[PDB]
């Protein structure tokens, strides 16, 4: 398959299968933005943009927007800085429409997508995954977990909840269970390498920020990309299939599961 | 010619900005953006099941394609202008495709969610301002700008006294919204009314379906020469009420809103 995102992104997107029989999957919808099936009521006001006074680049310290991470967290080539909290990130507030800066500031970086070379590939336990064309330097973003905006008593109904992102005041997920794009693909690591953030653009209704994934540490190409999927994913999953990330400090293999009813 | 472009890289294309007339400089009492905005809420249908979508595998060039089955026919050519025979008197709804379809994005039922393609230049006219004109020729069917605004009821049109930036969205059923570039807008809020235009507005509807809020696009009449002034017919509820201030100054022959044109009616 030439392009599973038709188009919509910078960059094709292609499937591989080197592994199995298995076609490219169908049974879900690209896109490449959030979409909705039942109101929302995002908060869209433009007066409630904050937005800054820049005339330059946005590189300066006195950019509110920047002010609202407490700094703006990208260099001059778009990556995070080597001091990120990958730990605990904060909460990323990119240049808007409200703004009087040009639309190419140094404060626009996931809001201007894809543009690492990236490969939906069957891998050899987990299914389907996503891996690098590329090498890629620690700090670049690489994607954003896109899928349907759904509310928690909406996401306690669903019987599928293999694709959910949680987006925790009143509680909402994303959903790419139907609707998606890459990121659905991206499988569990336990020794992940690139983190979510959450990241205001063209709203800033803090119910619902936008999830965007960057680089954890430099990878090579070929490399399988993945996340730490967290502990509600496992809690709720182990009792039907445990972890294949095979790394060394695995955290939720059938092993280091047993290991730890013993203690 | 200061201004190298007043969208701020926000457009396809850079929107220069030049003044060979007076001491005027280019105009900044507004907000400029690339699409539409809310001030409070308009609640748009925004229901991605709601959308009416094809199953078009190629260039949606077909005749099978249900997005342009619903405004008949996709009026688009292999180009991505109007065709000869499109109703410029009384244009249709166009339905392009959206991201419930099944085609590619390169499609050929997405001209203006492609947005701008032709080189435009505001500039100062003589006696009507500032206007918009074209650093290269338009051929007929040609799509040039959208008109973009704040979306705003008819009831906060009728609230607001500044009304020279208004374009009003007459849905069937009525309740009727408007499009207000007085405080935000791009760079049609610059165009100038006239009485033969050589532009005119499509309904167009592309990211959602909602009825109450088309969205307007603006396509070439008739071939434009480059330097022509752009122009549409700002309607008659423009001047109904404007032309007891001032009158019409298109310099056509045929303008119906000259002084000497109003006067020449009473009899
Ligand atoms: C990050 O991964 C997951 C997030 C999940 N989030 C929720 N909700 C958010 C809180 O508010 C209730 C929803 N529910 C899940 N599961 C429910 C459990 C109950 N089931 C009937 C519906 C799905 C999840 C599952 C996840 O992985 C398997
Ligand atoms: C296309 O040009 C115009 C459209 C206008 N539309 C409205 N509406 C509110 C009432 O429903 C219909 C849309 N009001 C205007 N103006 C005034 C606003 C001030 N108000 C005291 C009376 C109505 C307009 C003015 C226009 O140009 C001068
Ligand atoms: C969001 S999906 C990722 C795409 C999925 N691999 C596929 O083939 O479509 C998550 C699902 O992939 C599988 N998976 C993901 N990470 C895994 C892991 N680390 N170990 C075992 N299975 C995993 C499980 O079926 C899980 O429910
Ligand atoms: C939407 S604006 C067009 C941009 C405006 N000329 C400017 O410089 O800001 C509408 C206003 O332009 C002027 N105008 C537009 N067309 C005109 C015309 N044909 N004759 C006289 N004045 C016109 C009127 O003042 C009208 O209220
Ligand atoms: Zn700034
Ligand atoms: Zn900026
Ligand atoms: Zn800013
Ligand atoms: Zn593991
Ligand atoms: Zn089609
Ligand atoms: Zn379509
Ligand atoms: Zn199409
Ligand atoms: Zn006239």
């Amino acid at each position: 398959c030439r392009d599973v995102a038709r188009g919509y992104e910078n960059v094709p997107i292609p499937c591989v299968n080197g592994v199995d029989g298995e076609p490219c999957p169908e049974d879900y919808k690209y896109i490449s933005e959030n979409c909705e099936t039942s109101t929302m009521n995002i908060d869209r006001n433009i007066t409630h943009l904050q937005h800054c006074t820049c005339v330059d680049d946005c590189s300066s310290s006195n950019c509110l927007c920047g002010q609202l991470s407490i700094r703006c967290w990208y260099d001059k080539d778009g990556r995070l800085l080597q001091e990120f909290n990958k730990i605990e990130p904060p909460l990323i507030f990119e240049c808007n429409q409200a703004c009087s800066c040009w639309r190419n500031c140094k404060n626009r970086v996931v809001q201007s997508g894809i543009k690492v070379r990236l490969q939906l590939y069957r891998t050899a336990k987990m299914g389907w995954g996503v891996r690098a064309l590329q090498t890629i330097p620690q700090g670049t973003f690489i994607c954003e977990y896109v899928g349907e905006l759904i509310s928690d008593a909406e996401a306690d109904v669903r019987e599928d909840d293999s694709y959910l992102f949680d987006l925790d005041g009143e509680v909402y997920c994303i959903d790419a269970r139907y609707y998606g794009n890459i990121s659905r693909f991206i499988n569990h690591l336990c020794d992940p390498n690139i983190i979510p953030v959450r990241v205001f653009m063209l709203h800033q209704d803090l119910r619902f920020p936008r999830i965007a994934f960057f680089s954890s540490r430099d990878i090579r190409t070929g490399e399988e990309l993945g996340f730490d999927y967290g502990d509600r994913f496992w809690d709720i999953k182990s009792k039907y299939f445990t972890c294949q990330c095979g790394s060394e400090k695995c955290k939720h293999s059938a092993e280091a599961i047993a290991l730890e009813q013993s203690k």
